[PDB]
């Protein structure tokens, strides 16, 4: 019940006490492993406001102390009057670099604790959140040298009201259906991009269209503002070795940042709680570019290298693909916009890991998301067992608003 | 209760029912996943109903479930069970056996082909030189001059526990590993402690970078002795590249017949601990594993440095390149030869035709994905994008300790 992880390659072995803490469920049973699915009242609110203060005191060295027992108490009767409560500002920023912390699918943890937090529970209309966006967006910019942040707008209340950024990250690329049966720009996001345009969008249907933010305040209807581009950082794929690469026509923005999401802490609701940092190169290079549902390239780039395209053997696809994250890489460095490869993403997040096993008895980690999606075995993650659980504060998926939202 | 897994390329949802005749645990409970973790004397107790189930569902594969000779047979089971305490299978009853165990293996990308296996009975075998025999035969036969066959040879099942029959190597074929007194290591280093076990038995050691090693077999619970594999009957490739002329002078050969041997075979509770099986191998397993690993032969630096690549950072990706040649390097060689073997992006996508026909034919199929998806481009093969339900059937392949572990020296 103390249980130990190998490593492999190492055979570093550690011991894990810390899912013992574990809150929620992982889908699995004793009978079947779920571990490759995608998606596997005030009388629930105390206990979980009552387990993450707990836990707050106690970083802070102050576990069982006047000061904790009085927050306790002040917490029940905010509950038992209003029935919600408000976080302090302390265990708002704790809340949010715990549920970074806590998110097993990341492997860019080790950095969890520089963490800025933008409090923007008092926003109230979408305009209000526009310039909140607009703000991170700058701040973590920081002119290509980035720096992690996330937005919190105001806690679900009725659920009638709630807060929601509609995009599934702050800056991502249109995807347009064409009469030719296929898809112009990026086809994981035609379907917002309808709404969009659904929503009274000129879209100039090229193939790498910053998209508007659709943003809904207090449950109201959402609504579209453009990014200013001075502020959406954007790097032109080269290579540092092929010239013919920018013929490609291939670009990608700098800021990944997430807002689909939902944080929760000590049983609070954050819908909307943009958070964003930097790139690993394959998350552009292998998926974005190459997933047979994404950008699809592998085809054309391997023509122009001049390979033999006629049997899966010559591992020409294994050929390009290692080039296009050649010029990933070499692009955003030669521009000075922060991006992280994988094999030193990966070295890291094992210090994090054995970090994380002294100071912590553990750390939640997902093996099918935090292995790299080229190159596997290679990076150290690939030979390191890891175990999978649940802790709050967490980020949790939450259904597409639109199935949702009520018109 | 049914079960839907997505692939999340082409958007196909398949049921998984099959999961309802899963008993053996995973591993997980509902509060942790153990997906990623590598390893996570039976009495008439426990036996017949064991029994029972294996053949209900030989049975029914045959579609005589609740017949005469179905009847029959479970009552001849059964008197044999309390009587002698144990059963032995019929010829097709093992035959069904084995394949269903390949079938079920989660962890196989090659299961496509589990109903092609030739299975050898050396259930009559008594002795190691009889092992010897046997194994050679096996080997023969799969090797086909490069035309590989899958097969499978099942020495007689597990009696009280002290009398097993095991193949002490972890594979038919495989290369010795020798540590140096400067820490280096010579070979293979998976293979250093059975090569120190090997030596220590009487073997002498060419002591190169590919020895092939000798049998160490166990019949009857005795004590293990050495044989060695003729050396015609070991079909070895040397490895070139088709544009690098170089390559050929890093020295580098594999041997042709992948045969695990170390694992145990469970088929209607019956344990057969000597049954070594062979197909064929998946390119990636050399390239990427047996040449890369750090802990293995580890010569991405080696071969980086002919191809003077940039290896002063990381971010050139001057491993990535340097490992797909050697991949290229590997198939090519192979294919040269004319020695059967698939590459990864052909393997997993047959996996996944395997995997759909059988949620329709049979309700579902165990996969393993941490094993299944290759260790090098997994998110340009369809099984990366494909969801999984791992669990276990029996019949089953298991993991069991290493004999050296456990026997009592004789002498
Ligand atoms: C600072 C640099 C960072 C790096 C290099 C990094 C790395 C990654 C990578 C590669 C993924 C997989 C994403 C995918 O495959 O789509 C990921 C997922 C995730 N990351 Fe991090 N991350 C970083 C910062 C952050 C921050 C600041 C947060 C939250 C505050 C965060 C929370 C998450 C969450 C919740 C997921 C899973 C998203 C999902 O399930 O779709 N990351 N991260
Ligand atoms: C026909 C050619 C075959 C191919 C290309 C194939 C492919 C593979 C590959 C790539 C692995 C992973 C091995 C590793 O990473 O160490 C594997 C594992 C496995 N395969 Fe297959 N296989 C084939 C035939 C068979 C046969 C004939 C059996 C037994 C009847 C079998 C049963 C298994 C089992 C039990 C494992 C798990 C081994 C372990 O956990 O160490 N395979 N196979
Ligand atoms: C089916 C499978 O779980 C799915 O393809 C996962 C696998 N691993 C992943 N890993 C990361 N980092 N990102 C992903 O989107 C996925 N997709
Ligand atoms: C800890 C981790 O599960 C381990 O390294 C696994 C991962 N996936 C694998 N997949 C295959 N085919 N073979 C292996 O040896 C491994 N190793
Ligand atoms: C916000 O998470 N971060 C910092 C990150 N590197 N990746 C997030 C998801 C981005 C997605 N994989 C993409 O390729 O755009
Ligand atoms: C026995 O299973 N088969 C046929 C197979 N392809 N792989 C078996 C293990 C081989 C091991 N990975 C190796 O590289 O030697
Ligand atoms: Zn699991």
């Amino acid at each position: 019940r103390f249980l130990k992880v190998k490593n492999w390659e190492t055979d570093v072995v550690l011991t894990d006490t810390l899912h013992l803490k574990s809150t929620l469920e992982t889908g699995c049973t004793e009978h079947i492993c779920m571990g490759s699915i995608m998606l596997p009242t005030k009388d629930q609110l105390f206990p979980l406001a009552k387990e993450f203060l707990d836990q707050y005191y106690s970083s802070i060295k102050r576990f069982g102390s006047k000061a904790h027992m009085d927050r306790l108490e002040e917490v029940n009767k905010e509950i038992e009057s209003t029935s919600t409560y408000q976080l302090k500002d302390t265990e708002l920023i704790y809340g949010a670099k715990h549920a970074w912390r806590n998110a097993s699918r990341c492997v860019g943890r080790i950095q969890w604790s520089k963490l800025q937090v933008f409090d923007a529970r008092d926003c109230t209309t979408a305009h209000g959140m526009f310039n909140y966006i607009c703000n991170h967006v700058k701040y973590a910019t920081n002119k290509g040298n980035l720096r992690s942040a996330i937005t919190i707008f105001p806690q679900r209340t009725d659920g009638k009201h709630d807060f929601r950024v509609w995009n599934s990250q702050l800056i991502r690329y249109a995807g347009y259906k064409q009469p030719d049966g296929s898809t112009l720009g990026d086809p994981a996001n035609v379907q917002f991009t309808e709404i969009c345009i659904q929503q009274g969008w000129k879209a100039p249907r090229g193939r790498f269209d910053v998209l508007p933010l659709l943003l809904q305040a207090n449950g109201n209807d959402p609504e579209l503002f453009q990014i200013p581009p001075e502020l959406v950082l954007e790097v032109p794929i080269r290579h540092p070795k092929f010239d013919w690469f920018k013929d490609l026509g291939l670009k990608w923005y700098g800021l990944p940042a997430v807002s689909n999401m939902l944080l929760e802490i000590g049983g609070l609701e954050f819908s909307a709680c943009p958070f964003s940092g930097w790139y690993m190169g394959t998350e552009i290079g292998v998926r974005d570019y190459c997933d047979n549902s994404r950008y699809n390239i592998l085809e054309e780039v391997a023509k122009k290298m001049d390979l033999d395209m006629r049997k899966t053997s010559s591992l020409w696809k294994d050929q390009a693909l290692v080039e296009i994250n050649i010029a990933v890489l070499y692009s955003f460095q030669s521009d000075k916009v922060t991006i992280v490869d994988h094999h030193s993403a990966t070295e890291s997040f094992i210090k994090h890991m054995e970090n994380e096993y002294r100071c912590r008895g553990g750390c939640p980690a997902d093996w099918v998301w935090i292995v790299p999606p080229m190159s596997g075995s290679i990076t150290p993650v690939f030979h390191q067992e890891m175990l999978n659980y649940r802790l709050t504060p967490s980020f949790e998926y939450q259904p597409d608003p639109w199935n949702t939202h009520v018109w």
